[PDB]
This record gives structure tokens, C-alpha cells and sequence, in this order.
């Protein structure tokens, strides 16, 4: 059947565009880090409160959407359609009108702001949920589904580095109106995610309608009913929250360590620009690595792998070589190898129902796939209490120690935070006595 695969080759256009698109705005934001003032409305705390409603209610309900109760047709394409266009509406708004910056926040700023928000979430759940669905062939699912990154691979490798010198010529103190121009750049290729997908992707639902109107639609609420999960989601969420913590302290604090190291450097040279172009190189090795055996073990190591550098850092404190130009460069080089940790993670939530659906045997789609990828992110908002624990008592031992070292000290705590949460990740996903043959062991079972 070409019908389901056309959902993904065009969806590959999604992947090369959507990621190319988040590549740009996000990267662009960085000189707006240079640009941030927002005289009347724009405090950090206030924007945060908008972020409060930004994520949470969006993805439970996103999943909750997809089958039309009163209309007899239901599929992802309009879901993902509701995303290609929900974002682009915004960015086109960012492009068009001339003296809108003069007006206060009350008015249009609201209207736009909603729409970009939605996309943030109506692209997380459509995309890495609609790729695994493609041609039915059982075991090779997991081996063909994180591969595609190959062309997405180029985009991030690139936004941070070479657009920047060319972007830094046109206009000064106009960044608001500046990306106004460059929007066309991004839109053209990403509008190219909305074109191809438009006349193409809506298919397997066509199939189903033709086929009896399908009580299968209700099946999607039965496989929430009969099993919300066999036991799949609730243990798997916990560890994921711990996952994202490391991303948000890498990406979030990535900028800031470059902003904030011991000494002065007029250069501002090799690191994080190269660290981006170093991180994703490991996407060629590890996604294709374990030639007979399972991605899982790859993964278990990998859950260690972002953990690991702290473990390395923790051990190398015992070494104590410089404590000055050492800490400026303290094992981020590991950063060459992180890459494909989220996708197998996002797969992990709806998989027992994924192969459980396989037992149902008829169709392909998902529910819980959203609830980890959205609760994951929030759970660092509990982390403000957690920081009182991180300093609190765990490390902390009878008072005296305060003077020796503070830069190696605060960095290690910043770096312990994901790690101390990370005890849900490996413990809960390794210790023997786990199960009989499971979605993981299906490909590993093919061995013997």
C-alpha cells in the first residue's frame, strides 16, 4: 500500500521543513537575546505565566481530538494540517503589517500568540506518532523510524553558523521587523511542508470509511478504555521528565555557560557553535550502530550517556588539574554524542498499545504518545523545590566547606539536577525480572 507511506514521504517533507523551521526562529531568537527589552510588556516572570498555559492542557486534548464524532471522517493529516498552518499563520503575521510595534500588548499580540502555541504541541504528537504507522512490516519498525533524520541532520548543523554572518549586515535595531524579512526564507520551504502534505497525506482514513464506517474509531477509545495502558505510560512518564531536564539545562544553559565562564575572551570561539555541529554527528553512528542486536541496549547505554559526563565530571573532580582553564573546558566534548534519545523515548509510551494494536491487528494511530512528551516538560516546574533538596541535604554535610571552590561547585550542582532525577530512568528501565518477550524483545527475539 502506497497510501500510508505517502503520509510519511511528504511527512519527511514535514521533517525536513518543520525541523528546519524550528531550527531558524529558535536560532534567530538568540540575537533577540541581544535584543530583549520590551518596555511596557515583557518581563521574564510574566512571559513565564503565559508558558504556564503554553504546554499542559494542549496535548491531553490534542490526542483527544482526532476522530470526528459528528463528522464521519477522522485522521492525522488535518491534525498535522492544523499544525503546518497554525504556526505559519503566526510567522506570516510576524512578517506582514508595518507599524504594529507601536500598539500595546492588549490587542492583536494575543490572537497571534495563541496560534504559535498550539502548533508547539500539534506538531510534537502528529509527527513522531504518524511515522511509525507506515508500511505494516512488523520488526523493522524501530529500525526505519529514527533513521530519517538524515536530511534533517543538515539544518541544525547550519542555522547557528553561516546564516548568522549574512544575517548581520542588513539592518540594526530592527530585529522585530528584521525577521519580518527573513520569514520569507523559512516560509518558502516550510510552506513547502504545507503544500506537499495538503493534496497527499489524508488516506488511511479514506480506507477505513469505505470499510464499514469502522467501529475502529471507537476502538481508539476502547484501547483507552479496555486498557488505558497495560502498564506502559505511568512508569515511562516519570523517567522522561528526568530526560527533558538534561535538554533544558544543555540547550537553556548552553548559551549561558558561554556567557558565563571564569575569564574574559575577546575571541568568543570554538565551543557551542561547534558543539551543535559536534552533537549531531553522532546521529550517524548510534542510530545505525548495533547491527544484529537491539536499539534498546544502545538506549540503556544512551540513558547513561547524557548522565555519564556528570559521572565523568564527578570522577574527574578527584583528578583536580587546573581548576581554572580546566573548568572552562570540562568534558562537554562528550557533547558530540547525544542525538537520538527523544524519538525512541517518544515511541516508548504508546508501544505496548502499538504492539497491542498489532494484536487488535487492524489499523495504525495513537493516544498516550502525547502525555509523556507534554508532562515530561512541565515537571521541571516542580524542580524549584527540588533545588532546595539538591543543595539541601543530599550533597551537603556539616557546614564548614565554603571557601575552596565555587565555580566547580555551582556547575556540578547545575549538572547534578537532571542526574538526581535521572534515578527513575535506568533503575526503572533495567533491573532484571522485567518481563517475558516485549515490544523491545520482538526485534531482539529475531536473533534467537
Amino acid at each position: 500500500m502506497s497510501i500510508s507511506m505517502t503520509t510519511k514521504l511528504s511527512y519527511g517533507f514535514g521533517a525536513f521543513g518543520k525541523d528546519f523551521a524550528i531550527g531558524i526562529v529558535y536560532m534567530y531568537l538568540m540575537y533577540y537575546y541581544t535584543d530583549v527589552v520590551g518596555l511596557s510588556v515583557g518581563l521574564v516572570g510574566t512571559l513565564f505565566l503565559v508558558a504556564r498555559i503554553w504546554d499542559a492542557i494542549n496535548d491531553p486534548i490534542m490526542g483527544w481530538i482526532v476522530n470526528a464524532t459528528r463528522s464521519r471522517w477522522g485522521k492525522f493529516k488535518p491534525w498535522i494540517l492544523i499544525g503546518t498552518l497554525t504556526n505559519s499563520l503566526v510567522l506570516f503575521l510576524l512578517f506582514s503589517a508595518h507599524l504594529f510595534e507601536g500598539t500595546a500588548q492588549v490587542v492583536f499580540v494575543c490572537v497571534t500568540y495563541i496560534l504559535w502555541g498550539m502548533t508547539y504541541t500539534i506538531m510534537d504528537i502528529p509527527f513522531w506518532s504518524l511515522v511509525p504507522t507506515i508500511t505494516l512490516d512488523k520488526r523493522e519498525r524501530e529500525q526505519l523510524v529514527p533513521f530519517p533524520r538524515f536530511f534533517a541532520s543538515l539544518a541544525g548543523f547550519v542555522t547557528a553558523g553561516i546564516t548568522l554572518p549574512f544575517v548581520s549586515y542588513v539592518g540594526g535595531a530592527d530585529r522585530g521587523f528584521g525577521f519580518q524579512m527573513f520569514t520569507l526564507v523559512l516560509i518558502a520551504f516550510f510552506i513547502a511542508s504545507t503544500i506537499v502534505t495538503l493534496r497527499n497525506v489524508h488516506e488511511v482514513y479514506s480506507s477505513d470509511n469505505g470499510v464499514t464506517a469502522g467501529r475502529p474509531h471507537l476502538t481508539l477509545k476502547t484501547i483507552v478504555g479496555l486498557i488505558y495502558k497495560n502498564d506502559q505510560l505511568s512508569c515511562l512518564l516519570g523517567m522522561a521528565l528526568a530526560y527533558n531536564i538534561a535538554s533544558n539545562i544543555i540547550n537553556g544553559f548552553a548559551i549561558y555557560y558561554f556567557t558565563y565562564v571564569i575569564g574574559d575572551a575577546d575571541l568568543f570561539p570554538y565551543y557551542l557553535s561547534y558543539a551543535g555541529a559536534a552533537n549531531l554527528l553522532t546521529l550517524i553512528v548510534f542510530p545505525r550502530l548495533v547491527k544484529m542486536l537491539s536499539r534498546r541496549i544502545l538506549w540503556a547505554g544512551a540513558s547513561v550517556m547524557p548522565v555519564l559526563s556528570c559521572a565523568g565530571l564527578f570522577a574527574m573532580a578527584l583528578a583536580d588539574i587546573h581548576n581554572a582553564a580546566l573548568i572552562v573546558a570540562a568534558g562537554i566534548f562528550l557533547n558530540i554524542g547525544t542525538a537520538l534519545f527523544w524519538v525512541l523515548q517518544v515511541i516508548m509510551v504508546a508501544d505496548t498499545v502499538d504492539y497491542g494494536e498489532f494484536k487488535l491487528n487492524i489499523r495504525c494511530e495513537s493516544i498516550a504518545y502525547s502525555v509523556q512528551t507534554m508532562v515530561v516538560k512541565g515537571g521541571s516546574a516542580f524542580a524549584a523545590f527540588f533545588i532546595a533538596l539538591v543543595l539541601g541535604l543530599i550533597g551537603y554535610t556539616p557546614n564548614v566547606a565554603q571557601s575552596a571552590q565555587t565555580l566547580q561547585g555551582m556547575q556540578f550542582i547545575m549538572i547534578v539536577l537532571p542526574v538526581l532525577f535521572f534515578m527513575m530512568t535506568l533503575v526503572l528501565y533495567f533491573r532484571y525480572y522485567r518481563l517475558n518477550g516485549d515490544m523491545l524483545r520482538k526485534i531482539q527475539i529475531h536473533l534467537l
